[PDB]
């Protein structure tokens, strides 16, 4: 019986970057893009938007994809109805799939999320690095691929 690969994955992971630091996440796909053509990309920030409305096609795809980063910005540690879903993350029901991966740009190290609130911290380069850390967490699970 014959067999393909065609529609055995939709999308590797999708990085929620922030409206001024839109650039990290550019910067971060370029990487991954270095390997096979397996890897699939989305650059959205050149031409106009589909009707100028924003959106959150994300919640899906997270849903879909094999990783997941997130973008601490400062107004969600500012609002309370973001921080409560913050560590909502990291609390999420017992045998859930779905490591997300901690992402800071230009946060104060006090206002850190609750997310790095563990003995466990990431290990790797060995200094904080949030970029280098999302990049080798992502890599990662395509390293184990074929």
């Amino acid at each position: 019986s014959n067999a393909s690969s065609r529609w055995s994955k939709d999308y590797d992971v999708c990085v929620c970057h922030s409206e001024e630091d839109l650039v990290a996440a550019q910067d971060l796909v370029s990487y991954l893009e270095g390997s096979t053509a397996s890897l699939r990309c989305f650059l959205q920030l050149r031409d106009a938007t589909p009707g100028g409305a924003i959106v959150s096609e994300l919640c899906q795809a997270l849903s879909s994809s094999h990783c997941r980063v997130l973008l601490i910005t400062p107004g969600f540690l500012q609002d309370p109805w973001c921080k409560y879903q913050m560590l909502q993350a990291l609390t999420e029901a017992p045998g859930a799939e779905g490591c997300t991966i901690p992402l800071l740009s230009g946060l104060s190290r006090a206002a850190y999320p609750p997310e790095l609130r563990f003995m466990y911290y990431v290990d790797g380069r060995g200094p904080d690095g949030g970029f280098r850390q999302v990049k080798e967490a992502v890599m990662r699970y395509l390293q184990t691929l074929s």
